[PDB]
């Protein structure tokens, strides 16, 4: 219980860096690139039990993910990977590792002064994005 209670509400996206690299290195084409990086989407995240749900609400997809900490699962990215995702706690920082045919990248989310900073790596590349309370 409480273990993410600083994450929990409704969040705006307000800035974001290297997006279009961090998804070319993931391999996303061009035209999901494009309309993806455009969306400025809410991030919904709720807590009950141990059940934490993600919801991204926007312009270009909507995802929800359910999960329990350290216990793998299916996702389909917004992108439309199929990758089985584990999320963990590390040091108050959610930690989310995505694996799909044989490669993996990692995306963080984290608490830092009023944002909730999202950071995703993939090999050599990261992106930062930064969401704000709705
Ligand atoms: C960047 C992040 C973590 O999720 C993504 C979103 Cl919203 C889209 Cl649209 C795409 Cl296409 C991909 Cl690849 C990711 Cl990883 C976010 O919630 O801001």
């Amino acid at each position: 219980s409480h273990m993410c209670d600083a994450f929990v509400g409704t969040w705006k996206l307000v800035s974001s860096e290297n997006f279009d690299d961090y998804m070319k290195e993931v391999g996303v084409g061009f035209a999901t690139r494009k309309v993806a990086g455009m969306a400025k989407p809410n991030m919904i995240i709720s807590v009950n039990g141990d059940v934490i749900t993600i919801k991204s609400e926007s312009t270009f997809k909507n995802t929800e993910i359910s999960f329990i900490l350290g216990q793998e699962f299916d996702e389909v990215t917004a992108d439309d990977r199929k990758v089985k995702s584990t999320i963990t706690l590390d040091g108050g920082v959610l930690v989310h590792v995505q694996k799909w045919d044989g490669k993996s990248t990692t995306i963080k989310r984290k608490r830092e002064d009023d944002k909730l900073v999202v950071e995703c790596v993939m090999k050599g590349v990261t992106s930062t994005r930064v969401y704000e309370r709705a």
